[PDB]
């Protein structure tokens, strides 16, 4: 039985395959597993589509549109089903960043190469969806860190000349990890928070939405192969969620 | 009456006082209205209080930090009032973005000036501060948008030789509002947006934040005269919320 989804994962890191390119493959997995459904992968959330959900769950939100193309692109494509009631339901919206680029095989025509938040950007492509997703019961938001910048251990390079560099992980001037973790309420990193955990405080039981924030921190780079059955479990979790409108289309027999 | 908060909003905008200076006369008025209270003018967050504050909400939550000495340090400081049991109360979170520079008195140096996504940053610098109060009952954060980004209306401007420059504030090219309304569920750009609106999807009332996004859509900059009222009706509303925690130290006859 451990075929299709092995043939695949292989295939991935047989190409390093592209963060947007496993999310088709994901697809194409997420089909062939569960076949009564339809599913599609696409590229881009009409600024106008967040509105319309919003307004669809209260009329004073969402009402602000001034550049109308205005689109939501997440680096990593979105992968949705077709629920019992012929809407699309999101499944997986994967990024992955790369901010780092100091220990890989007076500042310069470019910067000084120590430190930078180019990663606080994410305000925009999470914000976002979790808005247009702020009537569902899950958030398969995966982001996929990378660099000489998200190290959560310490490690050691050696240099062309003889030097074996003891970057510490925790150097105030090389970690940027966390201007991400507000993304997930401070849980834990590498985890698939797919699942909406609902908190409550003072009778009330307010819902948090979590971004699963993964990260490589010994420095090595994401190894395709692994990125598939990643996204495959959030990906899993998404129509775990959403069984109960899915439930008929399952029972055609 | 109209005297105290009149002679501090002249002052501000005689000496066209910074979005963080504001806020210091901020608290001065704050504490001049409300004198029974303590106010205190602080100007960062370190990144542990926002975890010990997610720990009293959630044990699971909040429990990540990699580099001890990280902060949130919003532009224009913090005001907080001392509640009854002793802990301090956030009232004025303010910050103020300048993304712009196309109409004020191939790349060059610099890149081409046309437009950016700097203002997409606000990822860190917001989630913070909402999650530092995910156990509040509104979301005093004010942002104040100004530059040749931010247009609301459309404006023509005339140039050194003759030319009148007309900018169509929809200009794709031009317009960088939309990256910062996800921030407010799309509600109304420029107004007191500071108590919580709790909506309810499926038996559950799920608490929204909104940064309230104030904005200066004609090219012109900010009149420090009114960003400082603007600011203290934030304050005022904060403590109109905070209005049963603090009572008793209201109530010294």
């Amino acid at each position: 039985s451990q075929g299709v989804i092995g043939i695949f994962g292989d295939y991935a890191k047989a190409h390093d395959l592209a963060v947007g390119e496993v999310s088709k493959l994901v697809k194409k997995a997420l089909s062939n597993e569960y076949p009564q459904l339809s599913f599609r992968y696409r590229d881009s959330i009409k600024k106008t589509e967040i509105n319309e959900a919003l307004k669809k769950i209260d009329p004073d939100l969402g009402g602000t549109l001034f550049v109308s193309n205005s689109s939501i692109k997440p680096d990593g494509g979105i992968v949705e089903v077709k629920d019992d009631y012929g809407e699309w339901r999101v499944v997986l919206v994967a990024e992955a960043k790369h901010q780092g680029k100091d220990i890989i095989n007076k500042r310069g025509d470019q910067d000084l190469m120590a430190a930078g938040n180019a990663i606080e950007r994410s305000h925009k492509n999470i914000s976002e969806i979790a808005n247009f997703m702020l009537s569902e019961s899950h958030f398969p938001y995966v982001l996929f860190l990378e660099g000489s910048n998200f190290l959560t251990e310490n490690i050691s390079i050696t240099r062309p000349d003889g030097r074996v560099v003891n970057l510490e992980y925790n150097s105030g001037i090389l970690n940027r990890l966390d201007r991400l973790t507000a993304a997930n309420y401070g849980m834990p990193i590498n985890s698939n928070l797919c699942i909406n955990k609902f908190v409550n405080h003072k009778d009330k039981s307010i819902m948090l939405q979590a971004a699963s924030i993964y990260t490589q921190g010994d420095g090595r780079e994401w190894d395709s192969k692994i990125m598939f059955e990643i996204m495959f479990d959030i990906s899993t979790t998404s129509l775990r969620v959403l069984g109960r409108d899915l439930f008929e289309q399952l029972t055609s027999k």
